[PDB]
């Protein structure tokens, strides 16, 4: 069989999902920031994804196998399987169902990002954990790091990858409401889209100390104006962007 993968999600994906049937799509799932459709054959299809040859095995051990350490610096994003003989700081994370598996830009964006704003002994706020990668890489740089997510199936993901890696962030279901009692933080970080940014950007004012920075990504780089000018209307000073591929990260202070 053939796999057409497609940056996305379902939900992003939608209008063009019949016309994968219709092509004779037999199966999909939904990936990490992509959305694979499994094919006996590869058809010519105007969605611009990418074909690829799957098939004589099972496709997810083939993705499994394939899988190479992911270098964010000062971080090496490492499956339990891997070795690295680099000097770089290991986080050792399972790719499973949570988002953050240390291979999806938006993630790696988030990592060296923090490495440039976290001080040790920083409170930290991670919002929208997911596999608990950034809040375990903050306790690598001396943070005290809170990761809080709205889907409470990542939780115990993010235990069990904070205790593959020898720290002890705090893990707790909810969303930014969730995590202002434990602040105010000097450290926002938020993997998550750009209109929920826009939203947040007066609370995250809120969450964050005078002098704390917010380092916001997930941000498709022609949404990234609408978090500009919610964050410069909350009273944010810009610090640096970052980019990769299609995906920005926007730095902020106050
Ligand atoms: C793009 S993933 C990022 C995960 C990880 N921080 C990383 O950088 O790879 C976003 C995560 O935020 C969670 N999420 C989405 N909306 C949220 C919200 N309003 N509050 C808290 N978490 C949210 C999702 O369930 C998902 O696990």
């Amino acid at each position: 069989m053939w796999v057409y993968r497609l940056k996305g999600t379902l939900e992003a994906l939608d209008p063009i999902l019949p016309g994968l049937f219709d092509g004779g799509a037999r199966g999909l799932w939904e990936r990490e920031g992509e959305v694979w459709a499994f094919f006996p054959a590869p058809v010519d299809l105007p969605y611009e994804g990418v074909w690829e040859e799957v098939g004589d095995e099972d496709w997810l051990e083939a993705w499994r196998r394939d899988l190479k350490p992911a270098l964010a610096p000062p971080f090496v994003v490492l499956a339990p399987w891997h070795t690295w003989e680099g000097a770089e700081i290991p986080l050792v994370i399972e790719p499973g169902m949570a988002f953050g598996t240390g291979h999806h830009e938006t993630t790696r964006l988030a990592l060296k990002a923090l490495a440039r704003h976290l001080r040790p002994g920083d409170k930290v706020l991670d919002l929208g954990t997911g596999s608990g990668v950034l809040a375990i890489a903050a306790e690598k740089l001396g943070g005290k790091a809170l990761g809080v997510d709205i889907d409470p199936m990542v939780l115990p993901q993010a235990e069990a990858n904070a205790k593959r890696n020898g720290v002890r962030p705090r893990f707790l279901e909810g969303s930014l409401e969730a995590a202002l009692p434990f602040g105010p933080f000097d450290l926002l970080v938020a993997n998550l889209y750009a209109e929920l940014h826009a939203a947040l950007a007066p609370r995250y004012r809120e969450a964050l100390v005078p002098g704390g920075r917010a380092l916001l990504t997930g941000i498709l780089k022609d949404r990234a104006p609408l978090v500009r000018e919610a964050m410069a209307g909350a009273g944010f000073r810009p610090l640096e962007e970052a980019a990769e591929g299609e995906w920005v990260l926007l730095a902020y202070g106050r």
